[PDB]
C-alpha cells in the first residue's frame, strides 16, 4: 500500500498511492522515544512558526506529526531496501520509535500532472568583510564545491550550473542554469509525472514522457519539447503574487554574476526564490564569520549549561524565537546576546541554502500560458542544529583551498 518516495541523508519519503506522504527520520547502527518526537514537533513548530512567516502561508505546507503501529514500520523497512540507493544504504531507517510525520503529497495534488523538485542552492556570494580567502568574494560557495565532489567521486563530472544564474532575474540566464541543471541532474533537479521518479535519480527519454503535456498530431523533436519545459519553469519561478507587500526580512542585495558561470536589474518581489533569497542574507557575516561567535555562545553555555534550554537553544522555535531573528544589526557589541542571535540566524539561513522547491504543472486558477495550472511549494525546512556549525566552518576551508589550487 505504500511505496518509495525518495530520500536524502536527514529522512526518507514514501508516498501513499491511494494523496500523503511519510518523512521517515534515519539514524546509523541511537536515540530516545522521547528525543524523536521534540525533533519532530519542533519541525512542525519551525514550519508554521518561522517559515511560514518569511515565505508566506501558502509556500510553506506543513502536516502534523503522527504515532504509527512499530510492527508496521519494521513492516514496510524490509521492502523498502531495494528501492534505496547504495550511496544511502550507510544509515538505517526509524523503525523502533513508531513516530513520523505526514505531509501533502505535492507529486499528486485523470489530472496528468508533471513536477520539477528543485534543490537551487545558495543565490548570493558573500560580501562580509570576515572572509579571509580572496575566491570566496568571485564565486559561488556551489560552484567551488562542484570541484570537491568530482574530485571526491560523489558526481561523474562539473556542473555549469550556476546558483546565481538562477537567482538573477534574467530569463537568459535562468534558461541557461536550468538547461545547465538538465544536463548534470546530481541531487539538485528531479522530475516526477503522475507520482513516478521519471528522471533525476537521457535527456531524449526526458521527452518521451514530456509530449503529451505540452503538445497533447507532432512533429516535434526532444529540443522542442525540452525547450517548453525550461520555458514554462522559468515563468513559474518568476511568477508571484504579491508585487506590493513589504516582506519581513528587507535585506539589500549585495555581487550579482559569479566568475565560474560559463554563460553569454532583479527578481520579482513576490516570488519563492526572492524570498528564499532573503532568507538565506541572514548570513549577514560569514562563516568565518559567524564561527567566532559561536565559540562565545559556547563558552557561556559550557560556564552555564541549565542556560541551553532557557536561551531556546534546540527549542521551542515558537513566536518569541522568531521575533529575536528580527534583529538585523550587525555591529558586535561582544556580548553574549550578540553572539546568540547571529548564531540562530545563520542556522535559519543555513535551511534555506539546503531547501527543495517543488513546482507542479497541470491542465485543466493560476497559469503561465495548453495552459497549466500550477501551485509552487518549498520543502526540507527543519532547523539545522547548533552542533553542526563547527562542521560548516571546516568544511568552508576545504572547498575553498581545493578549489584555489584548480585556479
Ligand atoms: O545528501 P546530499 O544530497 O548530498 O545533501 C546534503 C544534505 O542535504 P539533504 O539531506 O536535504 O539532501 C545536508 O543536509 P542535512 O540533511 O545534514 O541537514 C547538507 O548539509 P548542511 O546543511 O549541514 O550543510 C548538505 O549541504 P552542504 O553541501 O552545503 O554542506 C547537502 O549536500 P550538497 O547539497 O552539497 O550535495
Ligand atoms: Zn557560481
Amino acid at each position: 500500500e505504500w511505496s518509495y518516495h525518495g530520500e536524502g541523508n536527514k529522512s526518507l519519503v514514501v508516498a501513499h498511492a491511494q494523496c500523503v506522504v511519510l518523512r521517515f527520520l534515519k539514524f546509523p547502527p541511537k536515540k530516545t522515544s522521547e528525543e524523536i518526537l521534540q525533533h519532530l514537533q519542533n519541525i512542525v513548530d519551525f514550519g508554521k512558526n518561522v517559515m511560514k512567516d518569511f515565505l508566506g502561508e501558502n509556500y510553506v505546507h506543513c502536516g502534523e506529526v503522527v504515532q504509527l503501529p512499530l510492527e508496521f514500520v519494521k513492516q514496510l523497512c524490509l521492502k523498502i531496501q531495494c528501492e534505496r540507493p547504495e550511496s544511502r544504504c550507510d544509515k538505517d531507517l526509524d523503525t523502533f520509535s513508531g513516530y513520523a510525520m505526514c505531509l501533502p503529497n505535492l507529486t499528486r495534488l485523470h489530472r496528468p500532472i508533471l513536477c520539477v523538485e528543485i534543490k537551487p542552492k545558495c543565490g548570493f556570494i558573500p560580501f562580509s568583510n570576515d572572509v579571509t580567502h580572496e575566491m570566496k568574494h568571485k564565486v559561488c560557495r556551489y560552484c567551488m564545491h562542484q570541484h570537491l565532489k568530482v574530485a571526491t567521486g560523489k558526481w561523474k563530472k562539473i556542473s555549469k550550473y550556476c546558483p546565481l544564474d538562477l537567482y538573477s532575474g534574467n530569463k537568459q540566464r535562468m534558461h541557461f542554469a536550468l538547461r545547465s541543471l538538465l544536463q548534470e541532474t546530481q541531487n539538485n533537479l528531479r522530475i516526477f509525472k503522475n507520482g513516478e521518479l521519471i528522471y533525476g535519480c537521457d535527456l531524449k527519454e526526458l521527452a518521451h514522457h514530456l509530449k503529451p503535456f505540452f503538445f497533447p498530431s507532432g512533429p516535434h523533436c526532444t529540443k522542442a519539447v525540452i525547450r517548453e519545459l525550461v520555458h514554462v519553469i522559468t515563468r513559474v519561478l518568476l511568477s508571484s503574487s504579491e508585487k506590493a507587500r513589504a516582506g519581513a526580512l528587507r535585506l539589500g542585495l549585495q555581487p550579482r554574476v559569479c566568475e565560474a558561470s560559463p554563460f553569454s536589474s532583479g527578481l520579482p518581489k513576490g516570488c519563492l526564490l526572492y524570498k528564499t533569497l532573503q532568507v538565506q542574507m541572514l548570513d549577514q557575516l560569514d562563516i568565518e564569520g559567524l564561527y567566532p561567535l559561536y565559540k562565545r555562545v559556547e563558552q557561556y553555555l559550557e560556564e552555564f549549561p541549565e542556560e541551553r534550554k532557557t536561551l531556546q537553544i534546540d527549542g521551542p522555535y515558537d513566536e518569541v524565537f522568531y521575533q529575536k531573528l528580527l534583529d538585523l544589526s550587525t555591529e558586535d557589541d561582544g556580548t553574549v546576546a550578540f553572539a546568540l542571535t547571529k548564531v540562530q540566524q545563520y542556522r535559519v539561513a543555513m535551511t534555506a541554502k539546503d531547501c527543495s522547491i517543488m513546482i507542479a504543472l497541470s491542465p485543466c486558477p493560476v497559469i503561465p500560458s495548453s495552459r497549466l495550472a500550477f501551485s509552487v511549494s518549498v520543502l526540507d525546512l527543519d532547523l539545522k542544529p547548533y552542533e553542526s556549525i563547527p562542521h560548516q566552518y571546516k568544511l568552508d576551508s576545504k572547498i575553498v583551498n581545493y578549489y584555489s589550487k584548480t585556479v
